[PDB]
């Protein structure tokens, strides 16, 4: 049974990174289950639609009175030390809203961590025929 956890903003970093404060630590975290457009990307650099899908999330984590967050039933951090999660701003998932709002695809899907797998892929489809940002 999946559980969320309270955390602390400490910095947004893209539409698809923060930094929290985590059982004390400074932590990066990586949303779960979401590809946004970056700001910072390897390669391409700023791409279309990154600052807006890193102004939403920045504003979300922002402007919550709580953050929450909660790991998967799998790995809790990737290769580069972050932190695998979905996270919670006063109860809504910011994973699911970058989605719902056609700023973010639903990722390349590993077992175990798929739990919220279906529901975000609804979101996605929404925004798609919504023709949202993205999708539009």
């Amino acid at each position: 049974k999946l559980h969320k956890e309270p955390a602390t903003l400490i910095k947004a970093i893209d539409g698809d990174t923060v930094k929290l404060m985590y059982k004390g630590q400074p932590m990066t975290f990586r949303l779960l289950l979401v590809d946004t457009p970056e700001t910072k990307h390897p390669k391409k650099g700023v791409e279309k639609y990154g600052p807006e899908a890193s102004a939403f999330t920045k504003k979300m984590v922002e402007n919550a009175k709580k953050l929450e967050v909660e790991f998967d039933k799998g790995q809790r951090t990737d290769k580069y030390g972050r932190g695998l999660a979905y996270i919670y701003a006063d109860g809504k998932m910011v994973n699911e809203a970058l989605v719902r709002q056609g700023l973010a695809k639903v990722a390349y899907v590993y077992k175990p961590n798929n739990t919220h797998e279906q529901h975000l892929r609804k979101s996605e489809a929404q925004a798609k025929k919504e023709k949202l940002n993205i999708w539009s």
